[PDB]
């Protein structure tokens, strides 16, 4: 129930006013999940069209926004995918170093600067759960997984995690190596050394290696706190010829204190990207922010808010800010409104590429937002309608032969959400409408579903830990390549339905099973490219 995310510190979510989605470990072993697509498509308003099974490219579309309207966080710190060029896959992402995922939709820019728009998904890779793991799979498409995982201190103050795990079927291949340092000063002050990496192979080849070093020093004390932050990431991404290399470096420092109902923060926030030649000859992008952040209470009324100043290399100065009021009218039901403003930054290749354009300027969002939240009668539920004006938009003008500031796009949505238990039933729900257009012809967007409807359903049989997932994906339209001129269709949209079990032999040396596309339907997320659907996969932990 606490998450940070929001405002960079530790804080209940039923004080965050805005929609927001917590995984933890121990569900991403339940649902048995291997890829980061797999942990995100179950979440609220999120659509992951993939050209493929594991390893493919892969675009988040938040809340029917663009591909790269989202911001991806790794303990964020961005996701070392400034692209290179320019938006967040995840395709390549080791689901072996997520602990954690907590995801916010809204913008959120005036906290993180650009890149927030529709949607935070920020990927955790820290835990607090001592003891070693070795684990394994093997599924059925020469899918093939073995990982080893640990932490312990060593001190009494100090622990350290280590792990290494390997996941390759038969082209899709990844290795992937962890170790961590946390130390604890005092009672209040903590810091840690990060350094993680891990090298992919996907079959054209490619070849992707990342690595990423992060140190900290935090202060959480009664009143204040506190984080100084130091980030430096290293992808090299070889397709087969061309290489994309991006030297990712970041330094960030916040305070928050806790002053009446609730805080009050501020931070300084700065970014630079080292871009090799060829890559997407040489930038060195570098991007410097400032922002102040509060949360206040006031008899049955909530106020949060965050209002920030980028100040980037290329196009200077934007602003960006953000509003929320809460009004719990009668105890468990709330009404909420918020507004917000947000920007996405022109990328290497729209800037500096064989089309233009080096003068160009942020895609700007507003979004506005009204939500109705409750307790009843055991049912925690939500539904809120959102409107989002994003403009600015750079596009290719077809003519001259450059990138410029000209589209438009209107959305208008609806998300709402239950979780209840029944007997020994415990559902999870959502219901998403997206009606994403273009706001100056009026068509719809395109690669998005203008309905999805997810169902989680988990129960206990004896000792046999059972779950089922079910997802309604609605009609979208995507282009008929094959042919040009390129023109659109429409996909019917289908259902899936995945039965994962496990059961508990022992103590430690869980055995799990998953069936994934129960039925064995076939269906495309992207028109042309084949889905893998009907996969057996058998697994199994020892812990000690
Ligand atoms: C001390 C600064 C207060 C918040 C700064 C960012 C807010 C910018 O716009 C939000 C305020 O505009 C409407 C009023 O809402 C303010 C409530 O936010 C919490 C203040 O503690
Ligand atoms: C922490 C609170 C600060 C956030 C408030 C920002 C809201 C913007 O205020 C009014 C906006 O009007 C400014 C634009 O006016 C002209 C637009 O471009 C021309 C430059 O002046
Ligand atoms: C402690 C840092 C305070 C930062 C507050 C502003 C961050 C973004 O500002 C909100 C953007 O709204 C308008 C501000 O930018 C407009 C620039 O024009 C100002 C001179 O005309
Ligand atoms: C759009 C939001 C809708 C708000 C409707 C809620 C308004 C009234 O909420 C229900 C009031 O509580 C009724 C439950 O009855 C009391 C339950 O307690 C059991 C023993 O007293
Ligand atoms: C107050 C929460 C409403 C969320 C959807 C349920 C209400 C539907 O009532 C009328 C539907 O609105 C007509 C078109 O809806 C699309 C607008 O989506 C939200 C952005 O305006
Ligand atoms: C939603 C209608 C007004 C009262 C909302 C109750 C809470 C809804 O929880 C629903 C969980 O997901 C299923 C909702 O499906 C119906 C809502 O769809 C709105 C249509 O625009
Ligand atoms: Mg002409």
């Amino acid at each position: 129930t606490l998450v940070v995310t929001a405002n960079r510190f530790e804080q209940p979510r039923s004080t965050v006013l805005a929609p927001t989605t917590v995984v933890t470990r121990q569900d991403i072993d339940r649902w048995q999940s291997t890829s980061v697509n797999d942990v995100l498509r179950r979440l609220p308003g999120v659509d992951i069209t993939q050209n493929g099974g594991s390893g493919q490219l892969s675009s988040i579309f938040i809340r029917g926004t663009n591909a790269s309207h989202v911001l991806v966080l790794i303990d964020g710190v961005r996701l070392n995918l400034a692209g290179v060029s320019g938006s967040a896959d995840l395709s390549q992402f080791p689901i072996a170093l997520v602990q954690r995922v907590e995801y916010i939709r809204g913008p959120r820019s005036a906290v993180y600067g650009s890149d927030a728009i529709g949607g935070v998904v920020n990927i955790i890779t820290t835990r607090d759960e001592p003891g070693t793991e070795i684990s394994a799979g093997w599924g059925s498409n020469s899918y093939q997984n073995y990982d080893v995982s640990t932490q312990q201190q060593l001190g009494d103050k100090t622990r350290v995690t280590l792990l290494g795990d390997y996941a390759h079927t038969h082209g899709f291949l990844s290795k992937t190596l962890y170790g961590a340092l946390e130390h604890n000063f005092t009672d209040a002050w903590s810091g840690f050394v990060r350094g993680y990496g891990y090298d992919n192979r996907t079959n054209d080849t490619r070849k992707l290696y990342s690595q990423s070093w992060d140190a900290g020093l935090r202060y959480n004390g009664e009143l204040i706190k506190s984080q100084l932050i130091t980030s430096y990431s290293h992808s090299k991404d070889y397709n087969y010829a061309t290489l994309d290399e991006m030297k990712q470096y970041t330094v960030q420092w916040a305070n928050n204190v806790i002053v009446g109902h609730g805080s009050i923060g501020a931070g300084v926030d700065m970014q630079m990207q080292m871009t090799t030649p060829g890559t997407g000859d040489g930038y060195d992008q570098r991007n410097t922010g400032i922002y102040l952040t509060g949360l206040q209470q006031v008899g049955d009324f909530t106020f949060e808010g965050a209002a920030r100043s980028d100040d980037n290399s290329q196009f200077g100065r934007h602003g960006t800010w953000q509003t929320s009021a809460g009004w719990e009218f009668i105890e468990g039901y709330r009404f909420i409104a918020s507004y917000g403003t947000s920007y996405k930054a022109p990328n290497l290749g729209q800037l500096y590429g064989f089309y233009g354009n080096p003068n160009l300027d942020p895609e700007k969002s507003k979004q506005w937002e009204g939500a109705f939240e409750g307790l009843t009668a055991g049912v925690n539920w939500r539904i809120s309608g959102y409107r989002n004006d994003v403009s600015d938009l750079i596009d290719y003008d077809d003519h001259t032969l450059k990138y410029y500031n000209e589209g438009k796009a209107r959305i208008k949505g609806v998300e709402a959400t239950a979780n209840f238990d029944t007997g020994p039933l415990t559902h999870t729900v959502s219901y998403d409408y997206v009606d994403a257009r273009n706001a100056i012809t009026d068509t719809p967007l395109l690669r998005r579903a203008k309905q999805q409807v997810k169902y989680q359903l988990d129960w206990q049989l004896y000792d046999f830990d059972m779950g089922m997932t079910m997802q309604y994906l609605g009609t979208r339209y995507d282009k008929d390549y094959s042919s040009y001129p390129y023109q659109t269709v429409k996909m019917g949209g289908v259902s899936l339905w995945d039965l994962a079990v496990a059961y508990p032999v022992t103590s430690h040396l869980t055995v799990r099973g998953k069936i994934a596309n129960l039925f064995d339907k076939d269906y495309e997320t992207v028109y042309g490219y084949q889905t893998a659907g009907r996969e057996y996969t058998l697994s199994g932990s020892y812990t000690f």
